């Protein structure tokens, strides 16, 4: 027929990711966006949007420092463009502190971040309960606003977004060729894997624009973001926590933490808690599955369990799933 009839489930950060690189790999597509949450209310608009490469598990350091690096100069070059207030993307300096002076104090992500290093006495006299610290800048992504410049780009594309319920992969059979499956924590239901949990956290978004340095304490235990609309301000990781309730003990000791750490804090407006299933799995699944059962074939590219740590990456885990879309694309033109 000459051409692909391709298909995304998922409206997160990455299921429009996944698609923008289809669109700019494979030679003809159709790629298609489905979803039951999009873009105003999905689990990577409450993200707190740091881009701080998380360590995974299960992927290997080197594999995971590139798909950081491959990230960071995409969003470099927006942050750089004119489009930056649309796409939402600002680069946000900072520090990361530590209780303790660690045995190495160079992650694997140093030499990627803008200008690595460490605290001086000076800088570290503004944290009395520190010993050590270090000092960077990075980039911070706006979910509200990030996510519908990839929808205005992949609308260029020719791509559509359909909001429906989709149980069982199956119901794309009939009609799509390929599937790509960025259900994200959903997935859990989609592909049966359980492998993947809900890790539950819960931010206070407070408004005080005095604020413009982030702070990380090392631990996930305390982060100081700022944003351009809500100042973000959380520590809550909850494993196994389904319950999108706000719990209010989570409000009172992350706010204990936060304004401990920066004092200003004490004159701040509108502290309005959101929470959020982080969907968690030692390895982002990337691989290529071939179900079909008593049927025609249903190739399907996984592409979820990106935990706490999938915005940072999530163009390089992008190019890996549309690498394994090209190559299932020529296994279906070449026989
Ligand atoms: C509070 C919080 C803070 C975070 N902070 C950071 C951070 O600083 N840095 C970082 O790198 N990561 C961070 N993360 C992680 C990051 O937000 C997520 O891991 C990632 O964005 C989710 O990837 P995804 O697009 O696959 O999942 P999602 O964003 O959840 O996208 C999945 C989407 O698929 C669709 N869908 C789901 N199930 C179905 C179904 N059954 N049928 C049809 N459609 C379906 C819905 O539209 C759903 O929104 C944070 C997460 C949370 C919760």
């Amino acid at each position: 027929m000459d051409t692909a009839r391709i298909a995304v489930v998922g409206a997160g950060v990455v299921g429009l990711s996944t698609a923008v690189c289809i669109s700019k790999l494979v030679p003809r597509c159709s790629v298609t966006i489905i979803s039951d949450k999009f873009t105003p209310d999905t689990t990577s608009d409450v993200a707190a949007g740091m881009l701080i490469p998380h360590t995974y598990p299960d992927t290997p350091i080197h594999t995971q420092k590139q798909w950081f690096r491959e990230t960071f100069n995409h969003l470099f070059a927006i942050a750089n463009s004119a489009e930056a207030g649309d796409a939402g993307v600002h680069l946000v300096s900072g520090w990361q502190i530590f209780q303790s002076t660690p045995t190495e104090e160079v992650p694997f992500w140093a030499d990627v971040v803008l200008g690595f290093r460490k605290m001086t006495e000076a800088e570290l006299k503004k944290f009395p309960q520190y010993v050590f610290g270090q000092a960077f800048t990075t980039l911070k992504y706006e979910g509200p606003a990030y996510l519908p410049w990839l929808e205005k780009r992949i609308k260029g594309s020719g791509g559509w977004t359909l909001t429906r319920r989709i149980e069982d992969l199956w119901e794309l059979h009939p009609s799509f060729d390929i599937v790509v499956n960025c259900s994200g924590l959903g997935s859990r239901q989609l592909a049966g894997d359980s492998k993947i949990f809900p890790v539950r956290g819960q931010v206070l978004q407070v408004q005080a624009p005095w604020v413009e340095h982030f702070i990380r304490d090392g631990s996930g235990l305390t982060y100081i973001y700022p944003g351009t609309s809500h100042v973000t301000l959380g520590g809550t990781r909850q494993k196994g926590d389904w319950n999108l309730s706000p719990d209010a003990e989570n409000s009172r000791e992350i706010l204990s933490r936060c304004c401990a750490l920066e004092p200003s804090l004490h004159g701040a407006c509108n502290i309005r808690e959101k929470v959020g299933l982080r969907p968690y799995r030692p390895g982002v699944r990337l691989q290529t599955e071939l179900l079909a059962r008593d049927g025609q074939r249903l190739p399907v590219v996984h592409h979820y369990g990106h935990g706490s740590g999938g915005i940072s990456v999530h163009w390089g885990t992008a190019l890996e799933a549309a690498r394994l879309v090209s190559e299932c694309v020529h296994a279906l033109r070449t026989p």
